[PDB]
């Protein structure tokens, strides 16, 4: 109900466009808006979220953002046609828009992020989670976010899309039979299948014993050892259209942590 000065019905198509050509690109722009969003402490009410500081080093070479210059590099030619767009709202909107074109939620957009004008905002590396960890460091991390048990498990689940590459994270393979879909299956995978060692990646991870084709991460599997996020697990697993409204509701919290004056974009 305000309009943005950019032409954000022209920018969703471009973008929609743009993912098309790259389905991969898909995830990767999700991925990539929620690690703009997660170097956040909300205690110390630092570390710039949602502010496209990601664009300066440091914050660009910590070990967890490692192959996010592909997303950004892609945004760029968008942001020289809508040169009114900030990074900031063009990251999150193509997020938004990746999530809806893989069948996910439509997330009610607000528009006004302000980008970093350079790196002294940024906060320290350490923010961002580490896979290789489990409950009690993946608690620890969404705390500092200021994020519930619910709201974390909700958002974990957007690991039913895309898959590890062994040259960003170390690990490898999609977690879900259909990486280009948006929807609760992380969570019935986690809950259905038999999670066995995989033999053949040296960062250790599991694979699924009926196809050995899926993947969980030690911070995946911990959500089913833990008995609060189990719940929400359970929850998500049978519960597709409940997943879909909580992963929005959380996600759109995400993209807006330590921002101030945005605008309800036109739906
Ligand atoms: C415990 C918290 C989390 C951990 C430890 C974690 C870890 C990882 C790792 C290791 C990768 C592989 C990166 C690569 O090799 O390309 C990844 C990818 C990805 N993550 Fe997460 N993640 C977490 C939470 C989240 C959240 C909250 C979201 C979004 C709401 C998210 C969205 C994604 C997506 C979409 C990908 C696929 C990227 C692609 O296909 O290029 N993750 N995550
Ligand atoms: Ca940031
Ligand atoms: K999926």
């Amino acid at each position: 109900s305000e309009e943005p000065p950019f032409d954000i019905r022209a920018l969703r198509a471009d973008i929609e466009d743009m993912i098309s050509e790259k389905l991969e690109l898909g995830p990767s722009l999700i991925r990539l808006a929620w690690h703009e969003a997660a170097s956040y402490d909300c205690f110390k009410k630092d570390g710039s979220p949602n502010s496209a500081s990601m664009r300066f080093k440091p914050e660009c070479l910590y070990a967890g953002n490692k192959g996010l210059d592909i997303p950004r590099k892609a945004l760029e030619t968008l942001k020289k046609k809508y040169p009114q767009i900030s990074y900031a709202d063009l990251w999150v909107l193509a997020a938004y828009v990746a999530i809806e074109y893989m069948g996910g939620p439509t997330i009610p957009f607000c528009w006004g992020r302000v980008d970093a004008k350079d790196g002294s905002v940024c906060g320290p590396d350490g923010r961002l989670p580490d896979g290789s960890k489990t409950q009690s460091h993946v608690r620890e991390v969404f705390r500092r976010l200021g994020f519930n048990d619910q709201e974390t498990v909700a958002l974990i689940g957007a690991h039913t899309c895309g898959e590890c590459h062994i040259e960003f994270s170390g690990y490898h393979g999609p977690w879900t039979h259909d990486k280009n879909g948006f929807d609760n299956s992380f969570f019935t995978q986690l809950l259905d299948e038999d999670w066995v060692l995989n033999p053949k990646v040296e960062q250790m991870q599991l694979m699924d014993r009926a196809t050995t084709k899926l993947m969980m991460l030690p911070s995946d599997v911990c959500l089913l050892l833990d008995p609060s996020y189990r719940k929400y697990v359970e929850l998500y697993a049978k519960d597709n259209d409940r997943f879909n409204k909580d992963f929005a509701n959380a996600f759109k919290k995400l993209t807006e942590l330590g921002t101030r004056n945005l605008h309800k974009a036109p739906a």
